[PDB]
């Protein structure tokens, strides 16, 4: 039950967000109706030699609307660690036909945004 | 068994088809003789998030001639859910030396088509 | 265990062969003295639907001299399925410090050859 | 493990970089992050005379505050350790990057910006 795409890594202190109309990863094999979903934050911690937990940079993964760990949330749902993106013309319907990725069958698609969209401040890949 | 490539998803009512000479997926690990095969339609049925059974958008998978579920089908044979493609110069011989994909050893190759390929309405690549 | 590089796939009828001075894969993290080794043919066979054994295309993998499945062979050793390549300036000494690749620790380097060299007839990647 | 493949020392000269050079290229890191150390590792094999022989030493990069010398302050003198930092990097531990787990990630091929000076016997 993995994301179809590689993650965005949060080095800065600000949560991920995109202006309305931006942020949907490029997927040339999908329809314009499909271009809508959410990024979900995944946090990891590593115990250091002093016994204390240290936070690795949070990673944000994209899931199409109606798929993934938050498949039940409607577009725009207000929830910590969840942010929403949609391209103009996308349909607000669940993308059941896309679903999630089986890592044993498909490798992750390298997340690419359009040539005119840059990553939000503090985000790297 | 499994197609070497990801599927083309049929988003509309038009079935998959290609003008003569078009439609063979890009694969640099193949010769001009090898550029011939068929797409096979596959349809899924699932229970939606609302708890109702629905038919998903059909998916079309490419297999080289003489491989896959219709390995015994001669090139050009009429069969529902099967359409044929061949690049100019391809040979009407079975492609056993390419075969099919074992998901345990190889992930699927993202299906790419050259620019200028005519696609029916509802198909994207 | 594995080769540091991806394989060359033999679609044609001719064994792999390079003119003297060509054929060593590009690896900018190695020394000029290191640029010498062999390609080893690996063949896979599958029993077809007609009960006949089918040969998948042979794959040729590069190993530095003194490493890999034929680590004991001297340069130029005459053995079926083994062909030798060396760049001008390479030293005829075993490359123990390079060794082979652990696929769990390193991905395969995509095999690239210098611009002046083209793949022998019938070979693809 | 180090996030990157090693720099192999083919000759007698140890690894070192002029000030400002030597940090591996990593697009998943900020300008603040471009600082760390290389640590030398040497393995042995039995030579033709039966005596143990040094193979070419390998130098692995770790971000500041991570890896085997995570407790070493930047610039600390220790044999087998050399320090590198790009202009603009911050002298703070890079715990948010950490080290690589070979089960989840393969090593990144170590690349250096064009014009980087390497000692004799080093290639990248
Ligand atoms: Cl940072
Ligand atoms: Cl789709
Ligand atoms: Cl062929
Ligand atoms: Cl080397
Ligand atoms: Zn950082
Ligand atoms: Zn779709
Ligand atoms: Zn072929
Ligand atoms: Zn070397």
């Amino acid at each position: 039950t993995a994301s179809w795409f590689t993650a965005l890594t949060q080095h800065g202190k600000e949560d991920l967000k995109f202006p309305r109309g931006q942020g949907v990863p490029i997927n040339t094999n999908s329809s314009p109706d499909d271009q809508i979903g959410y990024y979900r934050r995944a946090t990891r911690r590593i115990r250091g030699g002093d016994g204390k937990m240290k936070d690795l940079s949070p990673r944000w993964y994209f899931y199409y609307l109606g798929t993934g760990p938050e498949a039940g949330l409607p577009y725009g749902a207000n929830k910590d660690g969840i942010i929403w993106v949609a391209t103009e013309g996308a349909l607000n319907t669940p993308k059941d036909h896309i679903g999630t990725r089986n890592p044993a069958n498909n490798a992750a698609i390298v997340l690419q945004l359009p040539q005119g969209t840059t990553l939000p401040k503090g985000f790297y890949a």
